[PDB]
């Protein structure tokens, strides 16, 4: 479960890395960057400069937010909590 | 569900952007992102500069987000889990 | 319920109003605007520029996003929900 | 459980705090706003000028996000409903 969510959530920002880099010439690290904080909504950077750019963003949503978040959502109740939970037993 | 939530996030999403391009002035396509980023929380542009730009979004927010992550929460569950699900079986 | 939710979610954004636009100088409409977009967690507007003001939007943000979604999620599930649903039914 | 996610909390801030004094050189108080609207998805400031720091935001965010959502989410059903759901009670 969570290696396939870790892995569908990689080749998703896989590909937005390699668009806004090729379309919003974006140096590869700002590229991921924006991916990342488009979908997990934290949003703090400018918005895309090129309509294209703003299409596939859209897209890119609607399209991504549920499985980063299903990601999330695994990564700290099935991983993160139990070296907590488990280590606050005596 | 999937295309009852798929109807409603669109015409919601339409009403935004005929809203923001009208009061706001912003080309349609920018209309559109607007109301996406912001309805989906990321809220990664400008806010608006009038005060019925504000007031309207202050509403279009309360109203709106409700039914934009429901839309997502079936798009991803009951859509794009099956398809990666399934094909998850040899 | 969801009168209760309404009020709570009223005197929480009243106070936000009454705080941003007296320790930040902000117009009434600008403060409850940034109340609004902080406790949804869109986040479209500058962030505020007194250390009183950063303060306050760190404990206001802990303390009103449980309160404001727990608001949205019964205005579109208790009540946006019906009005679609079962004029859903010919 | 409140008492742990509150700690877990704490400390996550912590960390986001003296990571982004010292390597964005923001004053303590800014890297405390920065980390708590970053991991709270507000994100109303203006992103890491410095690769580091996007590097570190982004697994920051993974990391951080599942928590304070799960501090937040029992900090207003365990702790804020009570308070006004009992004296809701004639
Ligand atoms: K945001
Ligand atoms: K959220
Ligand atoms: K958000
Ligand atoms: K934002
Ligand atoms: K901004």
């Amino acid at each position: 479960e969570f290696q396939v969510l870790f892995v569908l959530t990689i080749l998703t920002l896989i590909s937005g890395t390699i668009f806004y880099s090729t379309v919003e010439g974006l140096r590869p690290i700002d590229a991921l960057y924006f991916s990342v904080v488009t979908l997990t909504t934290v949003g703090d950077t400018p918005p895309p400069q090129t309509d294209f750019g703003k299409i596939f963003t859209i897209l890119y949503i609607f399209i991504g937010i549920g499985l980063v978040f299903g990601f999330i959502h695994k990564l700290a109740v099935n991983v993160q909590l139990p070296s907590i939970l488990s280590n606050l037993v005596p």
